[PDB]
């Protein structure tokens, strides 16, 4: 937990010096740590995942210098916000900077000119097209666009998905609002400190790590299906009515199960492995629930159907699926390539090809600044998958939304559209008779 | 075994008389039998499988009136060549005609004009674009195209793949040559007789039926993978050095096992079902081996891998594959939709989605007409698969040739090309160390 | 005469060279050897190629006689025995003799339509491999029969370098006559036409009344030139058959409409453009009934006077007709000769707009007769692919005058071609309706 | 004087309507209201829109003074405070007064480029949403800065209906002068120009010498008319440089260009009497400061070139002299509306458009805005989308004469445009190399 002792590079201060030299980061900045970048961070960075969270603030009481100051303080409190991402010596790494001055990009618009249209212009015109996270310049930056009277302002926060996740992003907002409202905040832990905790929980002799033994056992016997080799990102949507969840059964479990029966039909298998997304926050850590970073992980989820004389109800799969999740809670946090390297005979660089992600997170957002201020949320976002298929479930109050995201070369529009409906129809089926033997709908 | 004993319609001699008035068949023809069209026959008809077998004849000794006579003689001999195909009362059926006068289409070319070029023009111009087998006009027809001296003549025989297969097509040529050479031929059984023999061979009760008992146990607890969502017929080729065959092993086994390993990686299955072509000539009747028609069958082939605690050599697989074939010999001749209806849960109209066909048949062809004459073979062919992928293998002297044929929407050129290279690669690996245990591919 | 117009020293050793490559029959003789006209090379360069098809249904039909008719008709029309070649880039006619005609014959399956067979041969090989300047004989016969020979198709293939509108019906009346052994008059070779054209030429050109006419005719004229420009397009617009003012011909009315279209677009009061003439005003004998391509494509100059002169449609009309009638005696000479002898223009200057009024037979016959009675219907297959030029064809049927524009899509796009056809249509009809109007027409 | 020429009964209720829609500032006055000229309306229908970009790199820069220079300049030039609209069918200028200029300002991130930002705004919203006839003031300023104000890009946006080649350098020199607080000799409106044109015109139109000159000038003429051509289509620019032409004694570079075209046209049209469009500066009116006032006084008028019959044996020199006087003859008459030329002096439809316009760029091709020491570099962004017409522009740089062709790809395909540029180019060179040649000449 002593700084610079997880660096894969030995003169870390000299990599700092060079970025400064190159005017890639501020030259008055200090290097307060240097750690490996995680697999899940790289997943995002490699997919150009980049957000611009925008807050349209209207009202007479807005304090502009305080807005500016809040940005600085937000960054002082969250070291993930002070982090540069770089590859050095074949190592993907993150650099924690301190003594970091935040400078807001400001725009005083012409009369009648819409603040948001200006942001959308900066965004489309240079902000994401020239995005180069691995060049080492901070992804996290602020923009202030104000009509002339300052009674209609848009504040934006740009950030790489390597720096937040669904559980902690709301904490970024409430922190910001609290800092602007002058509400004292409790001290917090860094994403770096999560990394060090991951590492302290590991044995130096891998064959003695309960985690990598659990995975070796969880996965012994198993074979993961591999798509036959495969140009734009495609998002495809299907809404259903929110399905009834028998006691003990998580909505996530439903989706993970409905996918497994889909994959059992289409593969010739009763032993399917596919990727799903875990929050990575089931560690014995202080602040684990609140710290800001990307502790999300993408891990193997094995669903196993019985020989077949066994007359499984839907419910039998439901409980089994859940167990194939909950079994791994204390082991869900390791690097995916580690699991492959230590618990399997699979190439460690083996990619997941399908990734199921249920969104049991906040689906609406809030930034309650005080005077009276109307504050409205919107975002811009990029996300470009490689060869994998993402299935996203969003549990709203009116609907579950099945979302498929994949490159068109991996899954064409009609394939995407069918996969949506197939997964939905099964979720529904599981909901309409959890009792039925698995002899359904296809 | 009486005629019409297998007709699924009740007035056969009136469907006949209907066709004659629509001028679909010769009015002076007689209807001798009427039977169900085989499932595999329909496979080809549905795919517009149509050949023009072309014989280029050069020499001074040619008897034109004898060539014409021989065409007629050949049709009197083989009833499948006297068969019209129609659909009626929801039923796919085949009408056997007699008192059928064979009329040749004849072309007297201009000096300098190439008869083959004329053939090609009629082929691409009308013959195959207007092809409508199920309308009920005879698929089998002859064309004679002559340079003015009758010393360069192309003879042409058209035919649906529903009326021949790989083993019996040479019989058609050899008989043709015998007839023209006035060489006496022995009595031959008809394709119909083949069908009457399948019925006699079966019991009226189905679980009772040992063939459907053997499949039920062959396919018990088996799951056959189903491709995701369903352009142009694309043919794709890769030829390798003819692999060496360990003692006991057929080339067909080497290919079938290479496909199973391939599908076991991609499906993450130890239990793979896929389609494959059998000659369907293991029934014991007289002339089974020599009768003209399509007795090809497409049937499930199941390959089962053990846990790798067993540690299979390649050889263990080869032997298992071969055995998963040889087991079904006495049962391989039944309708596929019957196998599904009677031995499985599976929907009976379940399509094979992959079909592996090893061409252990004649690959070169001869028509030794006598005077001296030069007689050269060539062909025109149509074939348009549906949603399935065919893998064909041709064991020539200088190369094993792997050939993939599928619609481009089912499998795109880049993929097809990879499939070809991959299967070839596994075949080749199987050949250079049959003893190796399962690793390394591909 | 023969061979006096041969642009090669050894004709017989070009014929032998061809016989030796199996381009023409080995038993054939070379009987004349002349230049192909400029008009002939126009059609050849555009791959202009026709299959004239006769559907014959009936009991009394004599296949053997049909075959002989083919041979004899070719016998009497030397253009039908002509093969085309280039030798020093300047295409020539080899007239053949001792020419055995061999019909291509098809006996169809029962049920097989004979026309579909012909059509398949046409698209499958006959035109796609056409190579007239290779030397093989363009004129060739096909006979496709249903098995009882009571329904046949006869097809005559031919290059447009071997026929024109006025003489094609002769080919049909001759065929029918030969078959019925009805007696026929004697007739002239197309080659006779060529010889006659030259006979009337002056041995030196600045003296030739023809090239003197053309010099005066085009004196002052500038012919407009398209700016730089891949499929042949045909575009049609039918209008009510126009009323013709007294003395004014239909063709004149079409050509005046165009002239006016052009003067407006060019902002010119003196337009020159191409138009087709029949080339059969030469006073030779049997001029109007021989068989070949006597067509010529020549300049038509239309000069509008200043606006103070106050011209009526009628004035434009008479002048237009006059600008045609004036050239009758001189319209038969090579265009490239008109240019180099009578003007300042490059000899190889192409005509870029060609107006052709079809004042010829538009429907045809083959009264084969038969010993019960033969029913013979006409139809045809045709290729024609313009180069950089635009054609305007008018077609005067009973119920419509069909304005036809043909031109490569790269030259005149579909929507322009539609506008051209419509505009020319409108001007015409507008002329018909009020011939006394002043040239203050609305139109565009 | 003000509100003369106003083609609407109630001008101030049109300024009212605009203000109560926040199209223009509520606190602004309607100082004048006039017709928009035909040439102005040409540029507007074609979306002609410029951003003039000054990159200032230096120590001494005064940001507050920059803002104010913006204000003063707009005060000085009434065309800069003009808004454009279409009422009663026809497009008109509203001149505004008591108009406060609001500069758009951007303080960039560290290491973020000012110009990349302007560019982003330009393509992101500035031109794609342009709507001049909607009434918003097309003239508007932008200042984008690096965080120490030692690096700034000022931009000026403007419609081509507000400037032309002779007066744009004035805009720049006036700005610098204001910035530097160098005093300035007063100037006239663009509005002054309009009021003058009406003053010098006669009221019985058949009595106006201008329209008698044009009637006589175009007497007997027919202008050729394009055929169609249609197919959307893209604006193409095509360039061909040639060696700067040696000029024959007494002949200008512009005559050289227009004679080449005439010769090109007479050949393709097969015509000895050709009429085509060409651009005049419109600054020959005798008026105070005609040469300095800021606006678009440009006009597009007929140039008629008449070749005699061959027996006359014209030389290239004859064509050059004739062509030049076909221009100098019209100098005093060049300032009237094209549509008025056609209505009053010909029998051609008044709304007849020119289909070919030649414009010789005998104006400044480089620019300046000179303010420790400030380094001030020029660049620009620009839109322009022609309709059915073809433009030919010639640009007389030191190393090359640039023949530029502009026309929608539907009117002239890339291939034709390239050939046009090469043909005209080649004719110019030929004329230059052998001006005594007879017009019966080779390539
Ligand atoms: C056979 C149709 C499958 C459609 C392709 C879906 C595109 C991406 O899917 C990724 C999931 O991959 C796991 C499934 O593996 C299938 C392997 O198929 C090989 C049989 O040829
Ligand atoms: C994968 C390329 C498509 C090849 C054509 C079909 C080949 C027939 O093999 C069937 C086995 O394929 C399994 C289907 O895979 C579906 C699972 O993935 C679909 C969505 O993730
Ligand atoms: C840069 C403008 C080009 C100059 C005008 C050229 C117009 C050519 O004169 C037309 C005479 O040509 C008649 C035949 O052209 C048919 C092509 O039509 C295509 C477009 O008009
Ligand atoms: C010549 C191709 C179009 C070039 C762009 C338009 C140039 C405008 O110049 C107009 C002068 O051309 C008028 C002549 O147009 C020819 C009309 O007749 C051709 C037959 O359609």
């Amino acid at each position: 937990w002593e700084p610079f002792s997880l660096s894969p590079i030995k003169d870390p201060q000299a990599l700092h010096a060079a970025l400064c030299s190159k005017n890639v980061i501020p030259v008055t900045s200090t290097l307060e740590d240097l750690l490996p970048a995680t697999q899940a961070q790289h997943v995002f960075i490699k997919r150009g995942t980049f957000h611009s969270y925008n807050w349209t603030i209207k009202g007479r009481s807005l304090n502009m210098d305080r807005l500016r100051e809040t940005c600085q303080s937000l960054v002082d409190r969250h070291s993930i916000l002070r982090t540069s991402f770089v590859e050095h010596e074949g190592h993907p790494i993150q650099l924690v900077l301190a003594n970091l001055d935040v400078k807001v990009r400001e725009v005083q618009c012409w009369p009648g000119e819409d603040p948001m249209e200006v942001c959308k212009a900066l965004w489309d015109g240079k902000d994401w097209p020239t995005l180069n996270v691995l060049g080492g310049s901070l992804p996290v930056r602020f923009t202030l666009v104000s009509c002339p009277g300052n009674e209609h302002v848009v504040l934006t926060i740009q950030i790489s998905h390597s720096q937040w996740d669904g559980v902690s992003i709301p904490k970024l907002f409430s922190d910001f609002a609290a800092i602007y409202n002058q509400t004292p905040l409790p001290p917090t832990s860094d994403f770096a400190h999560y990394l060090y905790h991951r590492v302290s929980s590991a044995r130096e002799d891998v064959q003695q790590d309960p985690t990598f033994q659990f995975w070796r056992h969880y996965l012994d016997g198993a074979k993961m299906a591999v798509p036959f080799a495969p140009g734009q990102t495609l998002w495809t949507f299907k809404g259903i009515v929110p399905p009834t969840l028998p006691s003990g059964i998580t909505m996530a479990t439903l989706v993970k199960a409905a996918t497994a029966l889909f994959l059992s039909y289409h593969l010739g298998s009763r032993d399917v492995v596919f990727g799903h997304t875990v929050n990575g926050r089931n560690l014995p850590m202080d602040n684990i629930e609140s710290l800001l970073g990307c502790t999300l992980n993408f891990v193997p989820l094995r669903v196993t159907f019985p020989e077949d004389s066994t007359d499984w109800t839907v419910m039998d799969l439901l409980h089994h699926t859940q167990t194939q999740y909950t079994r791994a809670l204390s082991h869900e946090h390791v690097e995916l390539r580690d699991i492959f390297q230590h618990s399997t005979n699979w190439p460690a660089e083996t990619p997941l090809s399908l990734i199921v992600q249920h969104q049991n997170i906040d689906l609406s957002f809030s930034l309650p600044l005080r005077g009276s201020l109307d504050v409205q949320y919107s975002k811009f976002a990029r996300f470009d998958p490689l060869d994998e298929v993402w299935i996203f479930t969003e549990p709203h109050a009116d609907r579950l939304e099945v979302q498929v995201c994949a490159n068109s070369r991996v899954l064409g529009q009609e394939q995407a559209t069918e996969l949506a409906n197939n997964i939905s129809a099964i979720i529904t089926k599981f909901s309409t008779d959890p009792t039925a033997r698995l002899l359904d709908i296809t």
